[PDB]
């Protein structure tokens, strides 16, 4: 007797696990119907104004506009085209999670000159072709035998190096990349008192500045002749 | 003129490219409003919440009621977060552009004694626990080894190689990939089926399978206990 | 574990589980009876059958006579037998199931060398 | 038992006990609120504080 | 055994500066009913089981 209580009791509570995932499954589109209504109507009415009434004409028709007035249809089609979004959305984060593990590669391959080995160079590479690019390191020179180039870093891998060659593309942002120091060298007492300010003003200091759109040119102008 | 025309257009140039793509991006964010009541086109129309009473106005589409004053923080802030989603959008795409372009190594590990060319392994022995993702393999063992390592391969398999890499949490669904193999096949005939398919099967299909959605886990859990 | 061991709520440990899966079932039927109504409604609705205004109840729909509205007795009565149905389309679906293990034989003859 | 032993659900167990223990304390707390507010109700009752007609409610 | 371990979690974490807890009291409280709502989706503790599997 003692066996068959164990079993039932372990049954008991897959079922309640498998309810309650799909419970959280279904609430997640609900979920999201609920912050898109929010985000839409932020003190609007949920009536769904494309609601029928051939059918029972009360005001029952939801966000996702249940059963007959849409329902099934283009309100469902919605649905799950958010609930598709979502989807695709938390494939980021899990892809920025499982990035930042250390299981995951960054394989850099850039111009430079940094030297750590042991007893290295004297050969080194003489590519006088493709500029100063560096292909697959299995051998990168057109004719390097020895070869050996450089490791994935543990701190940052994929990313950093994206930036580092994107950065060639674009020498002007790595330029002001100088500000983005600037914003970070602030102290960490400053993140809630600029969101504050920017809040207080935002709106009204983008409205001040969309006339002073054209002053702006002219400055340009001046500090591009000077 | 010429140069000096050209030097001083060069501002004026500046002035009328960066106003038309001010002009791209706040149709990114008048498009946005669009498919706001696009998703609001399962509600119904797109009569402004945020517009009242106070401020006398018209009422017009939800994005531009005396927008400023009657949208108020609320229009801003909804504003504000389908550029932030726009803005992740167009980031996604052009990861995945840069992900089919294959210039980003994947730089994988797998065990295996194949090699692109002429690879002398000269006992090459050295094992450690986890073959896979094993250590820089710049030579980084007991001694040097003869060591020859995979370089970045050909191909858009950047994913591949990482769902290599975690296929080996889940077996079951690399079991799948019969099924998958399958719907490889014949996909545009698949494609061009489901289309109709699947919108007759997401009126009525789904609704069929909320009866058999709870008998679902009973049989499921019978045959576990097998 | 030692609390079993230790303890006489066996008797009631077992009432309790029980009580879940008695719970789910039920369950199975009034969500079975939800599904043909729909079935039957065909893209429709309806107000339960009997509802006459000779009951303190408001409009009921279908299977919605508890056990006092209307003929909800004939309500129950279907619905029970709808029970009856689904036990037996169980049953059947446990023994196809089963039907396959192999430890049945078909015990079967043919000529043949 | 055997099932635990050969299934992984042990996290998920440990997730769906947790749960009860948690919803179980939470209504503690609504419970307690509850409690306290007939306390302060004192014979009586109340309306929400703040429910003002600025609030579709 | 793990709640020792979440000791040091705190000795890291919650022995920070006033830096910090200043940021971390008004701020977090103005978005704190927006993030309790938000939470509520999370509600099923389905990032329970994420952990889980990730300790997994």
């Amino acid at each position: 007797m003692e066996n068959i209580t164990s079993g039932f009791l372990g049954p008991l509570l897959v079922l309640q696990a498998g309810f309650f995932l799909l419970t959280r499954i279904l609430t997640i589109p609900q979920s999201l119907d609920s912050w898109w209504t929010s985000l839409n109507f932020l003190g609007g009415t949920t009536v769904c104004l494309g609601q029928n009434s051939q059918s029972p004409i009360s005001n029952h028709s939801p966000t996702s506009c249940p059963p007959t007035c849409p329902g099934y249809r283009w309100m469902c089609l919605r649905r799950f085209i958010i609930f598709l979004f979502i989807l695709l959305l938390c494939l980021i984060f899990l892809l920025v999670l499982l990035d930042y593990q250390g299981m995951l590669p960054v394989c850099p391959l850039i111009p430079g000159s940094s030297t750590t080995s042991t007893g290295p160079c004297r050969t080194c590479t003489t590519p006088a072709q493709g500029t100063s690019m560096y292909p697959s390191c299995c051998c990168t020179k057109p004719s390097d035998g020895n070869c050996t180039c450089i490791p994935i870093p543990s701190s940052w891998a994929f990313g950093k190096f994206l930036w580092e060659w994107a950065s060639a593309r674009f020498s002007w942002l790595s330029l002001l990349v100088p500000f983005v120091q600037w914003f970070v060298g602030l102290s960490p007492t400053v993140w809630l008192s600029v969101i504050w300010m920017m809040w207080y003003w935002g709106p009204s200091l983008y409205s001040i500045l969309s006339p002073f759109l054209p002053l702006l040119p002219i400055f340009f102008c001046l500090w591009v002749y000077i």
